[PDB]
């Protein structure tokens, strides 16, 4: 059963985390809708 | 059959339990509702 806590605990798991979900990249309010940059 | 005195007992279980409750986190009470502060 593991949270948060264990992903953040972990510099592989945290880091993937960060990774996997763009969390160092800002977002471009395009016309055409938001997405994420890279 | 383990209880909380089990738990408490030990440092690893313990903190697991303090951890993935945010019992050392106070409850910000936004209009919106009440959030967990981190």
């Amino acid at each position: 059963g593991d949270t948060l806590n264990d992903v953040i605990q972990d510099p592989t798991r945290r880091n993937k985390l960060i990774n996997d979900n763009n969390l160092l990249k800002g977002i471009i309010m395009g016309r055409d809708g938001p997405v994420p940059s890279s």
